[PDB]
Parts: C-alpha cells; structure tokens; sequence
RNA sequence: CAGGAUGGCCGAGUGGAAGGCAAUGGACGUCCGCGUGGGUUCGAACCCCACUCCUG
C-alpha cells in the first residue's frame, strides 16, 4: 500500500519501484504497466485532494528517462488539462525519481468555489447516455451536473407488449432514450448482469430510457434468449439486486431509491415460445446515481484513504476567519510589509528581547541569513505552540524566513544540540505548510524547508526552482496567506492582526458615519458599548479640521474624566476640557463644540448644554457644530446629566455595530445589555434602551474572556502576576494591560497589593489613567478609564454601594478590553 | 460552400446529402467520410456561434437511422461535453435529417462571461508543449491561455556545438525543453516545412524550447540526412521562411516576431562530412502563436464564414442596456405578468384600438387563439418597425404569442391576402428570435413561428418538444429576454418599459432615502431637477403613517400649486393643502406636516414656516415630523418665500440624482443648470446653487429631446397636433401628453389654436392641470404644472415678462418631461 | 480478468497489402484505407489509447 513519508516537512508518498520510460514502459507487460500507472495517480489524486507533496519512485536505472507517456495521459486527465507544468514538476537523482505535486484548490472559500471543482478523481462513476453511447463525467462535468441536480416515444409501444415475435423488426434505432442488446446462449445472465451497472445508471442520470436485452443491433430483430438457458425468476431476480446495489445519492425529500420498471417477455415463433428477452425502462433518477464509488484519493492522518461516496459528493457540492479574508492584502501591508532592498525581523520587540536573554543570537541569526538580500524573518517563542502543537522545552525561538529567491524556511534554534530537534522542526514546518494551503488558501507552489540551528557549539529533498519566491508578488501573496493563518489560532502576531482588524472595522463604520457631517450642525450620536464612539469622535473632529479649514484651537472637545480628556488632549486635533472646566473658563472663539460620554455629565456646576449652544450658534460661517456623543448603557451616575429630554435629542445617529472588541467579548456585552434593559435607572429616560445592535454583524476577531471567583485577593493577585508574566514571556507589551478596580478608594490598596505579588514577576512599575503613553500596566477605577481601551484588561471585583448603580458597572467595565478580559467577582 | 437557406424564421443550413448510420457510415471510404463530417461539423459550429439553428441534410434511405459515432464524437468535442442533449437535438422525417442546433453563449454579457468561451471552434489551432509531447488546446484550455497571455540545461551544451559525430548517443531524454526528430527518407525539404509548424508553435506557447531534427527518437543516437539528399543552406532558408509563415497575435508592444536560433551543423562519420543535423532553439513567444488560422465558423449575414485569426482571439478574449438587464424580473412581473389559466392581451388600449379600427378581427384572434388556454399575446401596429426594420403598407397589426405548451408564434395580420406577407412575417419573426438570444441573453432553446393571417377572404418545421415553452419558468424566462430586447428599441412596450425603469430607479433611491425617518423630525430636502423630490414626498408620508401608526388624515401636506395639491389629494395619503388655506384654516388636529416647492410660497399671507413649527412641535405624541422639500433651481418669484436663511436650513438631505426623466432629458437639465448657476437669482442664498448632481450617474432610458426653432405659432401647433396623432395611432394614450405654454394668460389663445388643428384628428377634449386623471391631453402653462409629470411634454415659446426668470422656465418646463420632450422656442 | 475484426470469398502477414479461388480498395508520384476514431514514429494492417458488436 502507500503510506507518507514520516520524515519531512511535506507530504511525502512512497510509491516504490516504477518503470519509467517510454520504450521501458512499453516492453513491459500490460498488467504491471497499468499497476504502476494505478500506484501513480493513486499518488497523484491524494496530494491533489491533499494540500499537494512529493511523489517518490525508485527507478531501475541510473541514467535520466522521460516520465512515459502513458503516465503523462493519466495526470493529465487528472489535471483536465496538458498544463502539466502547473501541478506536476519532476527531479530524478540518481535512481530516485520525484514528482513534485501542486494543490487542486486552496483554502476553504476559494474564488472558483462554483466554478471549479472541489476533487481531482481518477473516475467519478457517474455516466450518463450521450446520444447513442454511454459516457463518464470528468470532474468538471460531474460538478456541473451535481450543481445541477442539487438546485431546489415509439418505444414505449413495444415496452407495452406482452409478448414478442422472433424476428420482429422495431421500427426505432438506438437513441438517446433506447438502447440494445444481444447475449451468447452460455452467458446471458452473466451479461446481463454486467450491463446493468453500466447503462442503468446512464438512463438514470440523464432522463431515462428503455433497455432492451434480446435485440439484434444490427437488424433491429428480436431474438432474445432460448428457454432452454433462462430462468425468467431467477433473471429477474437477479436483475433486480443488480439495480438496487447502485449507490445513490439524494439531494431532496422523500429519498426514494431508484426507480424503473422490469419485463420479461415471452418471444414466440410461430405460435410457440422461442424464448425470453429483457426489458427495462429506467425512470429519470431524482438525483446522482453512481455505479460504484468514486475513484477519488485523500490522504488523512497518516494514509493514502479513498474517499466514500457521500463523502464525495459533499466535498464536490459544498478558525477560518472570514474578516482576516477579507482584508488579508491590508493586514499584510499593515504587520509583514516586504522591505525593498534589506532583511527585516518582525515583531521586532520579541527579537530585542531574544538577543538580550541569548548571548551570541544575533551573531548566529545574521551569520545564517547572509543569502537572503530582502524579505521578512517572523520571530516566536515556539511556532509549534503558536500553530496549537506542543511545546517542546530547549527551544529558544523559531523564525520562519520568507525572503526573495528562496524558499519558505522554518528555523529552530537550540539552547543545546538535540536530536529530536529536528523531529520538532519538520513536524513545526509540515504544520505550517499544510496550514498556509490548506486554511491560508495559498495556491501557488510552496515548501517549507525544516533547519534546526543550535546556539552552543535522509536529506533534506531538493524542490524545483518554481517553488522559490520568485519577486514580490509571490512573497506579498504567500504572506497574505500567513495572514489568514495566523488569525486562526492564538499567538503574539494573531493578536496583533486582530488589533487592526478591529481598527480596520472601526475605519469602515467611520467612513459610513462621517458623511453627516455635512447633513447636520446639532447632532445627538447614540453609541452602544464597544461602538467605537471615542474613534468616531476623534476622527470626526480630523475631518472638522480638514473640511471648514478651522485650526485645532478652534474646535472644543468636552468631555466628564480627566484621563479621557488627557488621552484626547495629546492627539492634538483639539484643545479638550472637562465639564467643569469648559463651564468655568471662557472660550469664546470657539467654532465647533464636541462632546464626549455627555451621560456622565451632571447639571449642579452650570448649564453646559447651554453654554455649547451659545457659543456654537455665534459661529460667523453660520451655526457651527456641535454634536453630543453619549452611551446610556454606560451611565454612571443616577442624577440628570443636564441632556435635553429624550424627544428633544434630534437630528440623531446611532452607532450600533461592535467595532472596537473581539468577538468574546462583544457576545458578552451583549448578554449584558438585556440585564440593563431588564432594569433601567430612574433617572434614564424611558425609551432611550431601545437601541439594539445589527442582527447579523461580527466582528470575527477572536479574544479571551474567564470569570474566576470564591479566590481571595493574594489569589487574585498572584493570577494577574502570572498572566502578565506569560503575556509578557510570549510578547506582549506592558502598555496592553489594564487593572480596572471597582472605586478609586482601592486603588491604593490595590496597588501594593499587586507590587507585592508582581515583584515576584520582574516588573514593578505601575501607572494611573493618566499616563497612557507610558510602557506600563495602567491601574485605576472602572469609571476613571471611561472613554479609554487596552488590549488586556483584569477586572478585579466589580462593586459599588448601591445596587440601582451596579449593573452597568460590568458592560462599563467590559467595554474597556478589547481582545482578553479576565474579571474576579465576589464570592 | 454553405448558404443559409433563405425562407425560414430562423438559421437554417443546408449540408445537402450526408450518409447516416454507423454502419452505413462504415462502408464509405474515409475521404467521403470525412467529407461529410466536416460538413456537418462546420454547420453545426456555425449555428452553436451564430445563435442556434437548424442543420438540414437528405438521408440516403427512407428508415430512422442513428446519428452515427464519429457524429456523435465530434460534436461532443464541439461542445467540450458529453451532454448533447443539451444543445443537439435531431429529427427526421422521410428522408430528411434535421440537427436543431442551440446557441453556445447567448446575450452581450453573459453570466458566464468570464467562465467560458464564447466561441465553439472544430480547432483552435494553438499547441502546446506537455512534458514529451505536443497538444492542441480545446475551446476551454485556449480561453484560460489567451486570457493568461493578455493580462498585464544540457541541452544547450549540444546546441553550442558546430559539429556532431555520426551516432552520438545525446546524455539526455525528450522532456518539456527537447524534442527529437529524424529525417523522412523520401521528401526531407517537405518533411521539414511539414513539421516546422507541428512543433515550434508549441515551444513558442510555453517556454520554448529545443527541436533537433536528425536525432533518432528512441535511442537519442545522432542520424543527420546525408550530404546528397539535401542542401543546407536551402534548409535554413526554407526553415526560416515556415517558422515566419505562422499566425501570431499580440497583446502587447512591441509587437515583434518569433525569435529563435537555427543551426544548422555539419554531421562526421568517422571525420569525413556524412550529412546535416538541424537544431533549431525556439525562445518563449510574448503572446499567442498559431498553427494555421483557428478553425471556428460563424453565419455572416447569409453565408457561413470562417473566422480570421484576429477576429477569433479578439472574439475569445471578450442598444444594449444595462438597466433592463438588470431589472428584468421586476419589468417582466411589471408588465408581461404571465398569468394563471388564461391568456392575456396587451396592450389593451392598442388591442380596442384595433378591434374598433377592423371588423372582425376579434373573431380572427379569438378563433386562431382556441388551443392556447394560458400565455400573454402582445400587439402591435408592426412587430417590423418595433424591430427597426421597414414597415410593410397593408398590415393591420402583428401579434407576439407567448403560451404554454407552444412556441412563441409571430402572427402577422393583413386585411388582404398577399404573397410577399408570408416573407414579411418570416423576417420579423427570424429577427426577433435572433435579438431574443443574442441581445436578450436567452440561454434556452427558442424558435419564434411565422404565421399570416388576413381579414378577408415550404411547410413550417416540426420543432423538438423542448422548443416548446413548458411552464411558468420557461415563460417568465422568454418575457424577461423581451423586456432587454424591448428596452433597446423605440415602441410603445419600450417606453412603458423605460417608464417603469424611472420608477425603480427612484424606489431604490427612496430606499436609500427614507432611513432619515427614524433620524430627523426637522430636516430641509434640497431636490434637483428631476430627483424625485415629491415622489420621495409622497412615499415619505406613507412611511410616517406606517411608523407612527398614525391615520392619514393626522398628517398634513402643503403645496403652492392647485394642480399638485389636487393630484396629491386624490391618492388620500394625507391631507394636502395650499399654502393660502393652510395660513388661514384650522390644523391642530395635525401632528406632521410634509411641505413641498417650498421654495415658491410666499409671506404675503403669513408665517407658514412659524406656523407650521408651532403646530409640528407642540404635537400629542412629542414633535412630529416637520419635512420641508424645497428645490432652488424651480424658483417661480423673484420675491422672498419665508424659508429660513441657508445658514439656519438644517437638518440637510441633497437629491442629486436624477431619476424622473430620460438620459437625453438628463443631459439637458444637467447642461441648463450651468447656465442657472451662472446667473444666479437675486432673492436666492449665495450657497444652495452650488448642490450639484452625481456626476458618474446615468438612467440608461431613452428618450427624446427636439428643438423646433423658428417655426410660426401655427406651424408649432400643426406640429404638436401631428406629433400627438403619430404617437396616438402608435398606441399611446393622449393622457401621456401635456403641453406647456409660457404663461397661464396664453392658455386660453393656445388653447383655442391647438382645437383648431386637433378636431383635424379626431380627438376634440382637452384636461386643465387640475384634472390629470383623465384621459384627456393637459394644456395648461409651466408654473401652474410644477411638481407633474408626463411622459410626452410639448414645450411651447417658453418666455417671461422679466428674463431673469428665463434660466429658470426652461428648467421647470424640461423637468416634467419623463421620455418626450418638443421645445418650441421664439423666433 | 481477457480475445477477435484484412481486400469480392478463404486466408498469410506484428515496425521498412502473400497466395489461392491482365486487372481485381480510393482521392489527387503523394496521401487515405486492414472493425471505427485518435495517438507515437522518419515509417503502422503491425505499437498504445478510446469506442462498436460479439465471444471466453
Ligand atoms: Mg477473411
Ligand atoms: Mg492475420
Ligand atoms: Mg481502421
Ligand atoms: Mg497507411
Ligand atoms: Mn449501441
Ligand atoms: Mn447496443
Ligand atoms: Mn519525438
Ligand atoms: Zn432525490
Ligand atoms: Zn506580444
């Protein structure tokens, strides 16, 4: 049988000894020429179906022969095509002969998913009448008529008679809806019994047709088959297990099988019975009817399998993260941007902190990437983990090389030689090819080269010069299939993908939302929690500037909390004042007025809303703008916030598409929500919750959320220590953490509590809101980081003194996480 | 050669006598044979690029008889398929054989327009190179070949060589770079330029290549042909000549010939000069090289011709409207609802108009049309001039039958027998199905039947039973390719087609216009000429009572024409009011109010504006929608008209699409705007003028735009007078026609002028604007039809006392015109 | 899982149209033709593939 070579980091299939040559191959006899062939393209359509390989033969001579050219046909109709040259392409060296396979189709939502089909298949076992013959469905063909099929007569005179006469002219040739034949006296039954596989399933697919056994072909003159050598029970019998034997596969409701009507019909001469000719008429067949199964190969796990009828047809009719599809060609001009003219290393502060543990790494990375003039080296801590294999200690990192005039290289690097390092590597690099294929969608020719590098003081098998990246192009494509790769499992550059995915996201709800800017001057935009209402704002005031010509002087920005403020102030799009300042001080060359989170505001320091309308409606050009951003889901207090009443918010837009969290988290918010709808404040207008979010909208993005509880604090803090610590060990920066604590009354406690047990971790540097720009973990309430947002959030015990407050504490404080959420409830 | 017979409805050619049956087909010689195949095969493909047909050939014996499988076989390779059912269907009958051929590709943008060829070809005459051996590329392999091309060794170490030695055994096998030939023994000069085309076409096409003419194939031993039987130089001169002599075509610049090495080298035995060898190094081809010509037929006008080498690649890589396309569906639904269970007339008004021109001829139609109990038959004055051909005196009316379980039939009705009817019907229904499959896109099996009929006192062919229309599907189909068909000409079905076009057009812009709903309650609609502004109205009004589950009568409208004030209250979707009533009644019951032409009210009587804020914002339910559609460039006054200053005029909506009249209407709005923006109004804001329309949008209806100058008073009006009864025998009613004076005191001279001529043409009632439902022509002035449409509009010396309001009378007369526009400026 | 098919008839021919009952397939010395259609080869009745019918 074949089996895969174990050993390399491809699918490798060992086919054996295999003649090659044509004179070779045409000395030989038939049946070894025809097994060879088999073993062949049993090769050839599993790593097809497979992701694509190497095909091994040992060949009896030393010297370079040509494949043959019957192996050529074959893969050509495998392929349905003479470009060979697109999937096929062969080495030989020495007595070892290789074919080196490209993938079918790539990925799981290829461009040609209604257009090409999913298999390559040595047969597809579909046949259907063709005019006066009988042909199979090439794989194109067989996925058109499946296409077809899943969507939601003069002989039938004859076919009435009882009986029939020797000699009997029928007046109809042989046509699309008849066909006949005649049988030896010694094997009718046996011939009868091996036409049906053949035409019955042709009549089936195509529209029926009548069969008719005991006709000359030539006179068209009935003679059917002497009484002495048929037993008409036992043939009818038997030609009825024959029809019902064939697989049929249904697409609709009632499954009904096959359906046909059967005759043996007496033939007389001269009054006396001759003997019996067979007669079927076949129904048009609902569906698909097979006369065996498919011929198609896959290899699974470690086996070259032949895949199952149903399984066929499901592959032939019918994470993956459908956003990193989507936007692949800017992700990747965003993380992997290929550099002209110079090597780049990516993440470049994994790389930093690699060469600082391991002395001497630099020297050794720089030494092995002499070649390699420009492309891109992607650092890990362990690729194996990254792709969801195990971890393997003694790895200091893996990098994977994708550089021009080379091929992919996955690279290990060891504190200490191992020889199972190796082994690691190639199960590493094998993962990763047949990821970027298959999951990443890849369809040109690529090899992941297995190099194991240590830092203390079989071959791999060559690939033809098509599988080197030959220019930008093909690196810019094999890197968007990275792209999608990684945005389906976990890891540093995952992470990093799913961040601008968001922003990506948030761009496309921006640009829809920004064209009112020049359709209103009052606008009251009602967000829902993790709607991006700060971006929209902020990207709102840019476009202010850039459409009125107006200096940044000249547009105000208000909002309830100091940090937020402060976040805003260092953009510079803006000056940004808190409500109490902007009631205090004057600004009355103000043209344009934008305020933020205005449900925080509180009415005892002034009328705000009054003194924005004063100072916007002054404006020389006109009335200026002045639009009033807020979130109700996220009130904080249970006062009036000195808003207009609920009617007297217009005009108004509503941003109710989660942009700004991944998916984890926005599921959460949305659960969430329906406990505020459940009970609102009092002080909440009656009818402004009935803001609800886009059906159908995800973000695709993929995050973490766990809730741990009856852990006291010691236990809470070490948790965080430890996270923080493995985030950091994997990659993540300090400024991607956030501590959110329930009041400011115990973030001072907090703050020793967890210098205490993050010492023990090797950082010991903290910050509040405040200071956002710094490298370091910001610790701080719950409501003073209002309007900010950080990658990792650790929400510790979620509390306040009344409970007509507490429920919007925890979407207020969910919000603020964009990828990971880790809250500590009481208990 | 073969002719397309000229008497039929359709393509129809005439192979003369083919031998039929395979083993009749077995006993000719194989010239013959083959003869007669390629006759059949050039037929065939003819009709498969041409838009189907018939294949005539005599048969030989009077008996059914198969096809025969070399048939069979080449027309499977026509088709790239073993279904030939659906495209080859084939009758007989004595002894005639008839093949129905149907169309390969159908319409001028096909949905699989970039899936597949749309050309059927005997052999595209390109080759290519598969590993050891030379292919040619089918319809399919050509088409991915021509579209790839026009998107943006040791083997040399032998051609380096200036001699060879008598059998030298070459130390490599043929592969995708080399090819070994011997010399004929016979006729080697012959044999060269035979095989010159058989394999460097193929080198060119993919990646070039070696071809070594004088190495033994089997043993790879270096032959050459001796010095007496050819002479070297003659051999390079004829070589070269064969390889400039084949078709190429380009896809870029420059555009430069094949390049190639030829060397020709001395071949030694045992030192003396035994023969030639000849090498020949073929470097890759920009683009596509062919054999010989591509053998792909087609009908042109009548005789069936073969197609060049440009015009089948030009073919291969790649009115007709866009909009019909796309709304078929919905127009078919519209217009050509195909009913349950009985078979419809249309149009109606043409259909009386006929049966009280003629007597009898319901009884001719009724009576011809017993056996058809469902279906749509649709008239007209001649199907011929609806087709653009040249109409035909005598003709009462022809009639388009589309019925189940029948083909479409074209009846041609004349009041006298005559001979050349039969022709005249036989060419409009050949046309008509022609246009159905190569301009309505029709993808199934259609034939249109010519049948003549008369008043007063070559046989048809008998079609497949799958030419017949079987059900809803096929119908709705057929009806939906009309409706394309239709919309490419000028008739009445185009222009009811066209109009109902302009009506999806602004139901999708209202689609996108009325989410404002749920986001405004005060809000400024600035329309453009022909946007839409009170269709958008109207259904505005019917969304408020929708959402708000308020009566009709609770909403209010306010205009300051009767006329649109009467056509807005007979459809009772709300109260409509002047603005003189509204200033003066009693509204409290009102809750919203939707004011339209705003921009032509006036304070004379009061605050409207104030009024209808006090009376929108102290509504019962909270303030009401208060939507003012207003459109500067419609300005009818000098005067101020109370809306409030630009600056305060927000909330803001633009209509900048125009949707409401057709593209040549279109374009003269757009271009008279400039002028408007040019001179702008003295009592208009400085900025509303500067809204300008979309400037990549287009209607894709046609219509008609006429400028009469010059012309006396009489003259225009025995011109409207003889356009209206045109239009009127045509089929259209007079209720489609307005005509528009200047001013509201000419009305009564114009008046009584347009009667004078009118009563010539046997229609003596007019309509005043104030009565637009009725069947009647509108005569009124353009002030007082401002915010009316029609689809005719009869434009007659628009002038003003004032020429200030010039720029603007134009504008507000050409905007009601929704296809038919006739300007009759001043002398 | 295999095998046959040759000229009017019987039949020899497996890579440079016998014979037997003056010719004795055909188109225009070239080419087609040995069941039909293709392929490889300088060269096919002869080698390879598909198909037709029948036979083990
Ligand atoms: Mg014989
Ligand atoms: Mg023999
Ligand atoms: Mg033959
Ligand atoms: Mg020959
Ligand atoms: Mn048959
Ligand atoms: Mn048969
Ligand atoms: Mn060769
Ligand atoms: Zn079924
Ligand atoms: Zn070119």
């Amino acid at each position: 049988p074949l089996v895969v070579e174990p050993s390399y980091p491809d699918l490798v299939i060992n086919v054996g000894e295999v003649t090659l040559g044509e004179e070779n191959r045409k000395k030989l006899q038939k049946i070894q020429r025809d097994q060879e062939k088999e073993r062949v393209m049993r090769a050839a359509c599993a790593l097809l179906n497979s992701g694509g390989g190497v095909i091994r033969m040992a060949k009896k001579v030393e010297h370079p022969v040509e494949m043959g050219l019957d192996l050529e046909q074959s893969l050509r109709e495998l392929i349905q095509s003479s470009d060979l040259q697109a999937f096929f392409e062969t080495k030989q060296q020495g007595r070892c002969f290789y074919i080196f396979v490209k993938s079918w189709s790539s990925g799981p939502f290829p461009e040609d998913r209604s257009v090409k089909p999913r298999l390559c298949s040595l047969s597809s076992s579909l046949y259907r009448r063709s005019e006066t013959s009988v042909r199979s469905m090439d794989s194109r063909e067989a996925f058109c008529f499946l296409k077809t099929k899943r969507k939601p007569d003069p002989a039938d005179l004859i076919f009435q008679k009882d009986y029939l006469e020797y000699g009997e002219i029928l007046p109809f040739p042989e046509s699309q809806l008849v066909e006949f034949k005649q049988f030896s006296t010694k094997h009718f039954q046996e011939y009868v019994k091996r036409t049906i596989p053949e035409y019955v399933p042709a009549f089936a697919n195509t529209g029926g047709g009548y069969l008719f056994i005991g006709v000359d072909d030539k006179s068209r003159e009935v003679l059917g088959c002497a009484k002495e050598n048929v037993d008409p029970d036992s043939l009818r019998r038997k030609i009825e297990q024959a029809i019902y034997k064939l697989p049929c596969v249904h697409f609709c409701q009632p499954q009904r099988p096959i359906t046909f009507t059967l005759k043996i019909v007496n033939v007389l001469k001269r009054g006396e019975l001759y003997g019996y000719a067979c007669m079927i008429r076949v129904n048009p067949f609902c569906c698909a009817v097979f006369s065996e199964a498919p011929n198609s190969w896959i290899v699974e796990d470690k086996y070259v399998c032949s895949l199952t009828t149903e399984k066929w047809v499901g592959m032939m009719t019918d994470v993956y993260s459908k956003k990193g599809l989507e936007h692949k060609k800017e992700l990747q001009q965003l993380l992997f941007s290929v550099p002209p003219g110079y090597l780049r290393y990516t993440p470049e502060s994994l790389w930093r902190d690699l060469i600082s543990e391991h002395r001497g790494l630099e020297e050794l990375i720089n030494k092995q990437m002499q070649p390699f003039f420009r492309g891109i080296l992607i650092f890990s801590r362990s690729w194996a983990v990254d792709l969801n294999l195990q971890e393997k200690p003694g790895v200091i990192c893996d990098a994977l090389l994708i550089a021009q005039n080379s091929t992919p290289i996955l690279y290990t690097i060891l504190r200490e030689q191992d020889a199972e390092g190796q082994d690691y590597c190639t199960r590493t690099a094998f993962t990763l090819k047949q990821k970027l294929v298959n999951m990443g969608g890849y369809t040109g020719k690529v090899c992941v080269r297995a190099k194991v590098l240590c830092l203390s003081p079989v071959s791999p098998m060559d690939y033809p010069a098509s599988y080197s990246l030959a220019g930008t192009q093909h690196m810019e494509a094999l890197l968007q299939s990275l792209v999608i790769v990684l945005l389906g499992f976990r890891s540093l550059l995952s992470d990093q993908l799913g961040c601008e995915v968001l922003n990506l996201l948030t761009a496309q709800q921006y640009e829809i939302f920004s064209r009112s800017l020049r359709k209103n001057r009052e606008l009251f935009v009602h967000g829902l929690p993790g709607s991006g209402k700060t971006i929209m704002a902020m990207k709102i005031m840019e476009k202010i500037r850039n459409v009125f010509h107006c200096e940044a002087h000249r547009i105000l920005y208000v909002c309830e909390n100091q940090p937020l403020r402060n976040f805003i102030s260092d953009r510079n799009i803006c000056r940004a004042e808190t409500r109490k300042t902007f009631l205090r001080e004057n600004f009355e060359h103000i043209q344009h007025i934008v305020i933020d989170e205005a449900q925080n505001f509180r009415t005892e320091d002034g009328d705000w809303y009054g003194k924005a309308k004063s100072i916007t409606r002054r404006a020389k050009g006109g009335p200026g703008i002045l639009w009033i951003f807020l979130d109700y889901f996220q009130t904080s207090h249970l006062d009036c916030s000195g808003l207009p009443p609920l009617s007297d918010q217009y005009p108004r837009e509503e941003l109710t598409r989660i942009v700004r969290n991944a998916d984890p988290i926005a599921k959460y918010l949305q659960k969430e929500m329906q406990v505020i709808r459940s009970n609102p404040s009092f002080n909440i207008p009656t009818g402004c919750l009935e803001v609800f979010p886009e059906a159908e909208w995800s973000q695709g993005v993929q995050g973490t959320l766990r809730i741990k509880k009856y852990l006291t604090v010691e236990q809470i803090m070490t948790c965080v220590a430890d996270t923080c610590r493995r985030f950091f060990d994997r990659g993540y920066s300090p400024k991607d953490v956030a501590v959110l604590v329930s009041t400011a009354k115990e973030v001072e406690h907090y703050k020793y509590e967890l210098l205490k047990a993050m010492r023990k971790k090797r950082v010991v540097q903290l910050s509040d809101a405040c200071d956002m720009l710094g490298d370091h973990i910001v610790l701080d309430s719950v409501r003073r980081f209002s309007g900010l947002e950080r990658s990792i959030v650790f929400g510790i015990h979620p509390r306040t003194a009344d409970p007509a407050i507490l429920p919007n504490v925890l979407i207020c404080l969910a919000s603020r996480a964009k990828q990971h959420l880790y809250i500590f409830p009481w208990g």
